[PDB]
């Protein structure tokens, strides 16, 4: 009967090794849900820091545009009445 | 007869779907590192940039303020000698 006797001690065996090993696999996806997770809570800050970044990235776009536009015009007023005071 | 019972199942398609979903995930997540990395980079664009532009206000502001200042004397010297 050891032949039968071996059979069994194998069939648990291998039961045990594949159940470990499905275990373990149960384990590393857990973990790799938690490294999601804490990845995933990282990227919407960056996410919405970014969203803001580009807000004040475009505001600061206009302004520089606007304030040298409003400034080479003021100084054109001042270099016309200079020639018209040249001009009398 | 022998065999045919851990031959023939379940417990190793089951298996087999987790290990799918396991790949599944770590994929996902290397996708999602990429998307990170590649967002990240914009910012540390966006802040030095942005950092910039206020400066660049500023001296534009300054530089501004005192050729005005100076074609304003200008005129006032012109109506002097006048």
């Amino acid at each position: 009967r050891n032949s039968l006797d071996l059979y069994e001690e194998i069939l648990t065996e291998e039961g045990t090794a594949k159940e470990a090993t499905y275990n373990d696999l149960q384990v590393e996806y857990g973990k790799a849900q938690l490294q999601m997770k804490e990845l995933m809570k990282k990227f919407k800050e960056i996410q919405a820091q970014n969203f803001s970044l580009i807000n004040e990235n475009q505001s600061l776009k206009k302004n520089i545009s606007a304030l040298i536009k409003t400034a080479r015009v003021e100084i054109n007023r001042k270099d016309e009445e200079i020639s018209n005071l040249h001009l009398e």
